[PDB]
């Protein structure tokens, strides 16, 4: 479908932001739109030497940006927010063109990284007086951690630029940004939009031809890295930063469970559900993938699931009634072929099960029942709106089987009562315990991952605390 | 010198520690006395399947350990600070047999120890709840790390190992540690003495033959890896850690600065940066290596510490008299050798600058002035009793000189004017800035290093979180 943009996407020319300025890259890369497997726009790789320019640019405006101090970085932040308000259906557009997601879960997105920025914006972090007493004068201060190489991947990229961005920059350090190969677009063109907002080489944006992020996650002049992906990248960044001693924080997908209990509500649940298993196409770190339900309600769950599964609109995300998009890109359009090959074989498929006769990456929103418990499609992550109900006799077993998994990164616990659900949920071995939903990220509460899912926490004070370096002063009296 | 030991040392088996047991080392190794360099006892060394048993033995305590709560696991600690308490002298005695420091520095590394165990031993995390409204109901949990991989330097063998063990296990961890192969005496004997007082499988110790620490390191049971060493190992130790993204803290030694300022009181700086320069054979990571002092101060302080240097009492550790030992180990007197020679090629030795012609690793305590600023002298650490006194021009001269190095574990200013003074220990790169003295580890305090010194904290609130992981529990209403 055509775009609402205010000016011409294909023949648009979009430069890497380097020092405040724009810079064409050392080659160019084309930028197609999942939704019609058709070319839609043009973006700058950048070279060695480029990636070198912006570490330097972010290297020399460290000491200014730093010293400019908190109120006064809190207004660029803010300025940044209003830019992104004020382009926030153009920006939703470019995600939804160059990810696939429906136009209303990309314009969720813009409107996650307004909150997010405007959060931050407002955050203080003061010096702690740990010791006042005759002898002794202890203070602790934290202060930015430097240079910050940040690594986005294609499931949610502007919003997952913004979600480093506001954080790393309100206390004072600077970025350069690496998007992935596939969706430089949105990032791009938001990095075009606040190029004169955010002062020069406090945020630099180059574009991957799908070789930089060995080279950034290796860089002498990087600091710290954010890296969110796979976890076999990510295993690839904590070694190739090792030589280095950086800094890390990484964000690396897993296997949600999510159990549900004899007493829940079995259509709010299914709502729910089908809503989280489902989002992006099932493309969410943080996706419910593996789904337990008891044998009292097993069939009755499967039934309204498949039905809502069933009901679901696949199409181009542009178009205002499609509920589910497409893949992302040709390699995640192939794994869901598998998938759905490994459905067939290991398990009964009540729900879709088959590719769209489209063009583009779509594949029908599949439910799979009756699943043998050590098919791939359970064991291993499943990025795809592939997804299965699996029954449990008792509820240690669904608990063991849960945790039974490298993951570990969020887990969901569905039942009427709360407390019970609760203590369920504690006993998931995962960073996030969500209980009568699932997925939710607000800035001022943890996200992380355990076991081999992440590092570190993304948001909150363990988040902030993540960005900077504690810097203790101790005088003797 | 006179053993105050109770038993024949030569003579006396030891075991390694798993599970609860005392274990006999796959092989043996001679323990080293460096006032004499002569065998003064035999230690068990571990092999990789010595080292599986232990980290199983500490997956299967984990669970239990755990589970018994707060005030359980404190009487555990206090029980353990307890027979420090009782065996003070002993494990002095043998920490100052092994090590080689003066038997009064190995008093205080036992009362260290002692302090640290009691003051987390008393430490309680408890839940915080980030939301509490209508809509939601959201607490932060903070859950055991799980098996925690432990690996000491040779500096402050016993007290490294009970400040690793200490906050790890009060927050409901389990621990396999790997003393440093040139100093397994203390913590052996140490590990002896609580095979019962600790929980079966809480706490196990490996002797290391100079192979394990890469294998432990790597292990695919063990959660996170505490490390204390060299900066090149912990790069190492990072490398090793990728494939398995292991929990990670690194404290990796540094090249402290001293900046003394014109309104300075020469005789207590003097006595100042003697006492922390040279402390311990200067064998510290955060020792003062590098004094800066302005031109008005240079000649009168140079000689101050001059007279004081020469004063130092070199001889075995167990003489009372004696105050600054021999280096720990035989690659170590080495390396001082080599330093020797840098000193006099680029410099001019006003103190010292000579190994004693004694059985034993015995070097002169050595002052170093007009010391050319790109010798490796000052700009790579010198584990040795081997010091530079440096002019400067300017403060900021000073503070770039001070700050020109990858390290930046500790630094120092001393000044009348205290309030300038921390003007300036602001200034300084590095985890932990002394104003009037140097080298204060407290555990309430965090202790870390920046740069190429270190990756995590470690005391304080920071550095006990650094052993829990974060878990969040969100319920929607």
């Amino acid at each position: 479908p055509n775009t609402a943009l205010s000016f011409d996407l294909s023949s648009k020319k979009y430069g890497q932001l380097i020092d405040g300025r724009l810079v064409d890259g050392a080659d160019e890369m084309p930028v197609l739109d999942p939704g019609t497997a058709a070319r839609i726009a043009t973006t700058p790789v950048a070279s060695s030497e480029q990636l070198d320019q912006a570490v330097q640019a972010a290297r020399r405006a460290l000491p200014g940006w730093a010293a400019l101090g908190y109120d006064e970085r809190s207004k660029v932040l803010h300025a940044v927010a209003d830019v992104l308000a004020a382009h926030h259906e153009e920006l939703a557009q470019l995600t939804t063109l160059e990810q696939g997601k429906p136009i209303g879960e990309a314009r969720d997105d813009v409107a996650w990284s307004i909150d997010f920025t405007r959060y931050f914006a407002d955050y203080r972090l003061d010096t702690e007086i740990l010791r006042d007493d005759a002898s002794s004068y202890v203070e602790l201060r934290r202060k930015p951690v430097g240079v910050v190489g940040a690594i986005t991947p294609w499931n949610f990229p502007l919003f997952q630029a913004v979600y480093k961005l506001a954080p790393a920059l309100i206390v004072g350090n600077t970025m350069v940004l690496k998007p992935s190969p596939t969706t430089p677009l949105a990032t791009m063109h938001f990095a075009e939009l606040v190029r004169e907002v955010i002062p020069a080489g406090v945020f630099n944006v180059v574009g991957d031809g799908g070789d930089l992020g060995p080279l950034l996650t290796s860089h002498e002049g990087i600091d710290k890295v954010s890296f969110t992906g796979s976890t076999v990248t990510g295993r690839h960044v904590m070694a190739a930063a090792g030589p280095t001693l950086k800094r890390l924080t990484l964000e690396l997908g897993g296997n949600d469970a999510a159990i549900v209990l004899d007493d829940a509500d079995i259509e709010k649940t299914a709502d729910g559900l089908c809503n989280w298993a489902f989002a992006n196409a099932g493309q969410v770190c943080v996706s419910i993938k593996r789904i337990y339900a008891p044998a009292s309600l097993y069939e009755p769950l499967v039934e309204a699931l498949a039905q809502r599964v069933s009901a679901l609109t696949v199409g181009h995300g542009l178009d205002p009634l499609t509920q589910l998009g497409p893949v992302q890109n040709a390699t995640a359009f192939q794994k869901a072929r598998e998938a759905l090959e490994m459905a067939a074989r290991d398990g009964r498929v009540v729900a879709g099960g088959e590719v769209l006769d489209q063009p583009g990456y779509y594949v029908q929103p599949t439910l799979v029942r009756d699943l043998d418990e050590n098919s791939p499609l359970v064991r291993e992550e499943t990025f795809a709106p592939i997804r299965s109900v699996m029954l449990y006799d008792d509820l240690d077993d669904a608990i063991e089987r849960a945790n039974d998994t490298q993951y570990g990164l969020g887990g969901s616990v569905w039942g009427s009562d709360v407390e019970r659900a609760i203590e369920v949920g504690a006993r998931l071995n995962v960073g996030t315990s969500w209980i009568n939903h699932h997925f939710q990220l607000t800035p001022d509460v943890p996200f992380g991952g355990i076991k081999q899912s992440g590092l570190g926490a993304e948001f909150g004070r363990s988040g902030i605390e993540e960005f900077t370096n504690v810097h203790v002063v101790n005088l003797k009296r």
